[PDB]
């Protein structure tokens, strides 16, 4: 099963100049808990933004060109990316915008963090069809001393 995990600010903004333009440690804990011990697929720009493999996860990088780092597994197509994960219960697609768009039609689950932040961005999550998805988990949190925005963790399953 293929899942997408993403954090979305107002208007589905996910990124600006190769970063996530907000401060939300609660989302790091959610991301780690839901990706650890699962393979993660990401695009080259997202890979370049992290600089080092995510520990405890098989890191698969999509790029049309030959790989440049043997600490991760490089693939040249969506189907090769999926194949490189082998037979696992759940594959996690972790971004960015262009990768999310291509995996959305193949995904059965979305893990979304909806962040109440107004941010300018140059990257947005795809415009998913709400009727195709059932919300199976939704937990809202107010801002606190560590998290400067309110946020809501949501899991949606494809109907
Ligand atoms: N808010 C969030 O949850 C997250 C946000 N982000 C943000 O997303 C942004 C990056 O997204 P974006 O610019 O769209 O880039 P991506 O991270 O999606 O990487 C795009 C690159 O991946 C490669 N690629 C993608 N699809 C394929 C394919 N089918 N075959 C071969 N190679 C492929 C290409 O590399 P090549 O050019 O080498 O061919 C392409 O240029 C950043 O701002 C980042 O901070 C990232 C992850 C999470
Ligand atoms: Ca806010």
């Amino acid at each position: 099963m293929i899942s997408l995990i993403a954090a979305l600010a107002v208007d589905r903004v996910i990124g600006m100049e190769n970063a996530m333009p907000w401060n939300l440690p609660a989302d790091f804990a959610w991301f780690k808990r839901n990706t650890l011990n699962k393979p993660v697929i990401m695009g080259r720009h997202t890979w370049e933004s992290i600089g080092r493999p995510l520990p405890g996860r098989k890191n698969i990088i999509l790029s049309s060109q030959p790989g440049t780092d043997d600490r991760v597994t490089w693939v040249k197509s969506v189907d090769e990316a999926i194949a490189a994960c082998g037979d696992v219960p759940e594959i996690m697609v972790i971004g960015g915008g262009r990768v999310y768009e291509q995996f959305l039609p193949k995904a059965q689950k979305l893990y979304l963090t909806h962040i109440d932040a107004e941010v300018e961005g140059d990257t947005h999550f795809p415009d998913y069809e709400p009727d195709d998805w059932e919300s199976v988990f939704s937990e809202f949190h107010d801002a606190d001393a560590q998290n400067s925005h309110s946020y809501c963790f949501e899991i949606l399953e494809r109907r």
